[PDB]
């Protein structure tokens, strides 16, 4: 490590903590900036050199760590908590956890390089017929979203499963256990306690459980009308309607999101299209519109636009040149306060736009929290993080929203077109949050050691069917790791950030249409324009982590805690509907069948 670089001396105190903290953020931006340049450089551009550059980085992010980490321990570790300012115990609380950097130089080395083998495995893995073959982003994707053949389906489903998750098994193996290793030598008792306890709350598991609890019954009624509505159309060979849902059949390649099969499903067809998809294509809108568009809505509320740094740097569609990347979208903190960029493969449709402001919310909290200390350049919690960008979309997507901005040329009031867009939101929302809550349950079995190597795909088609009542369409058995044909897995991104969001999107949502002085329907609410909305919002964005969250959300909504009553009053109207609906259809809410999967295609595969 750079003499530069490495710490010096400082009192084994407060104020020499605080003297400590300033000396380390000198330094960590240039580690910090090196760090994400190369995992940049590498992303946009996978190549065993760039993977060689980025371990380098990476290796030197950990001599950094350590450094600083084993200071830390040696001044304060009988002492450290006791400080007497929040913001700093945070700082150090952060600085001495080693994590991966505890590990000796050799096993760091294998760690480094285990990352991106299971990084490159992701974002390169390819389902050949023929010489061609076809990549996850876009043609798996939009033959998940558009074809309604189950054979294709079905061999895009497969071919994908099976082309990621079989070849990262050993190596997820080894992560692991590497991973356990390092956290341990911190104190926790594995890696998925150490994620766990960003969240700051001794009762989380249970206090998620209870949420869950409130949002099953939407689900499960969700689950059985659009059962219904694919039985209607895939027969009952295909679909049954007291089992299972095949997990190809749902418009994505990991039935996490429902908005393409909104087509069959929505109940009034009459009324205007609120999927603009297609109008966006007849149009002609291209990436460039979608992140003006998306970032037009930003400043509206007073919120910083992007700077020019982020459109001379930024990825927005996938390179014709073709180079192979992580089409993963993804939004970036160069933490030298100037570079911010987003790395999405866009693609022209409704759910993009969507993703193009969730990506874009990352952004503006980077903006918004970039003259804080570097340890406290985090959301309040990840689950803030990942709320920001949706609760704009929330306003984006109403009808009245789509209207302003030439998207939907009809207007209408009425209570068919208020099910129709709830249903549609539900597909989006609704649907997500058995996903959202299952993977790091799979996650944090897996490090407790509960999912050893020999129950990774057992387990996992456990905890599918048992939240999100689906199955595989073809058997499985433990030679496959179909966990690991999700990118956050191989790409060791935490999960349950994901389903707190999904709650706490909501209940943003509600503060900051109260704030904008709307009193109409909570689904109706246009957050657009209001000044308000964006200071109250822009409040959050600032504290970044140097605040407990509880605190943050307190001041923004009036509640300490999580909470599903906004979600539960947004969608009240289609719960309701899809309540009596499938009382009036005969429908068997959940799959008690749990043991069916449907049969193979007649001619599969050679068709
Ligand atoms: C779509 O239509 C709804 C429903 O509007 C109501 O019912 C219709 C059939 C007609 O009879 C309307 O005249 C009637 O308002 C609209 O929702 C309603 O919005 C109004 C105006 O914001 C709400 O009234 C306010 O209520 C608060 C207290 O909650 C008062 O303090 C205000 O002074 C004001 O009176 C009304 O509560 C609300 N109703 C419901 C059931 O939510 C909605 O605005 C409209 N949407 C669009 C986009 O036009
Ligand atoms: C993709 O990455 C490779 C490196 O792995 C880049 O190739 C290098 O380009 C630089 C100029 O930026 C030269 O100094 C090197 O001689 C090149 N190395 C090799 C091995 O060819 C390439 O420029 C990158 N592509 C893009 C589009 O950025
Ligand atoms: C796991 O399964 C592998 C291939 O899949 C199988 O092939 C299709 C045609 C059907 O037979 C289906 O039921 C199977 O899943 C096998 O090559 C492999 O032997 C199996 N793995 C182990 C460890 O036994
Ligand atoms: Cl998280
Ligand atoms: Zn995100």
């Amino acid at each position: 490590l750079d003499p530069g670089l490495q710490p010096g001396q400082f009192s084994a105190e407060d104020a020499g903590a605080q003297l400590f903290a300033q000396s380390y953020q000198s330094s960590a931006e240039q580690v910090l900036f090196q760090s994400v340049a190369a995992s940049w450089a590498h992303d946009t551009n996978i190549t065993a050199e760039n993977a060689r550059r980025q371990e380098e980085a990476a290796l030197l992010s950990q001599e950094f760590a350590e450094a600083w980490g084993q200071k830390a321990k040696e001044l304060y570790e009988p002492i450290w908590q006791q400080f007497t300012d929040p913001q700093l115990r945070r700082i150090i609380g952060a600085v001495r956890t080693l994590g991966s950097a505890n590990l000796p130089l050799a096993k760091r080395q294998q760690y480094n390089a285990l990352l991106s083998q299971m990084s490159r495995i992701y974002s390169t893995a390819k389902v050949c017929l023929t010489a061609t073959c076809w990549s996850l982003d876009p043609d798996l994707t939009n033959i998940l979203a558009s074809s309604r053949s189950y054979a294709m389906l079905l061999f895009a489903w497969e071919g994908w499963h099976n082309a990621a998750g079989i070849p990262l098994k050993p190596l997820y193996e080894d992560f692991t256990a590497l991973s356990n290793e390092a956290y341990k030598q911190d104190g926790f008792t594995d890696t998925g306690a150490y994620w766990r306890s960003w969240y700051n709350s001794p009762t989380f598991e249970d206090d998620l459980e209870h949420l869950y609890q409130q949002l099953e019954p939407l689900y499960l009624n969700l689950h059985a009308f659009v059962r219904r509505a694919l039985h209607r159309r895939y027969g009952d060979r295909y679909i049954n309607l007291r089992g299972p849902i095949p997990a190809h059949l749902l418009g994505d390649m990991w039935a996490q999101s429902w908005e393409n099969i909104y087509d069959m499903v929505v109940p009034f067809p009459d009324k205007p299209n609120l999927d603009v998809t297609s109008t966006m294509l007849q149009q002609g809108w291209q990436a460039t519109h979608m992140f003006r568009v998306a970032e037009e809505f930003f400043t509206s509320l007073e919120l910083s636009p992007m700077p020019p740094e982020f459109w001379e740097g930024s990825m927005l569609e996938k390179p014709a040149d073709g180079r192979e990347v992580v089409c993963h979208a993804s939004a970036w903190d160069f933490y030298n306060r100037k570079d911010f960029r987003i790395k999405q493969c866009t693609r022209v449709t409704m759910d993009q736009l969507s993703t193009v402001h969730h990506e874009m919310g990352h952004i503006q909290y980077y903006l918004q929290y970039k003259d804080l200390p570097v340890s406290l350049r985090r959301g309040a919690n990840p689950g803030f993080h990942e709320a920001i960008g949706d609760v704009l979309a929330l306003s984006v997507s109403t009808p009245e929203h789509l209207h302003k901005i030439g998207l939907l040329d009809r207007v209408t009031n009425d209570t068919e077109s208020d099910i129709n867009y709830l249903l549609k939101m539900a597909l989006e929302k609704i649907a997500f949050l058995p996903f959202g809550y299952l993977v790091d349950q799979w996650r944090w079995g897996v490090f407790s050691g509960r999912t050893p190597p020999s129950r990774y795909n057992f387990d996992w088609w456990y905890l599918r069917t048992k939240y999100q009542g689906i199955c595989p369409p073809v058997t499985r058995n433990e030679t496959h790791f179909d966990a690991g044909a999700k990118f956050h897995v191989p790409n060791v991104t935490p999960y349950i950030r994901y389903f707190v969001s999904f709650v706490l999107q909501f209940q943003f949502h509600e503060a900051l249409c109260k704030e904008a002085g709307y009193e109409g329907p909570l689904h109706q609410c246009d957050i657009y324009r209001s000044t308000k909305a964006g200071a109250k919002l822009r409040k959050v964005l600032r504290a970044g982590s140097s605040r407990p969250w509880q605190e943050v959300l307190k001041d923004m909504v009036g509640l300490d805690a999580l909470d599903a009553q906004p979600l539960l009053k947004y969608f009240q109207l289609v719960t309701q509907w899809l309540q009596e609906q499938n009382q009036q259809n005969g429908e068997v809410l959940g799959w008690p069948e749990y043991q069916w999967h449907p049969p193979l295609p007649d001619n599969y595969p050679e068709g």
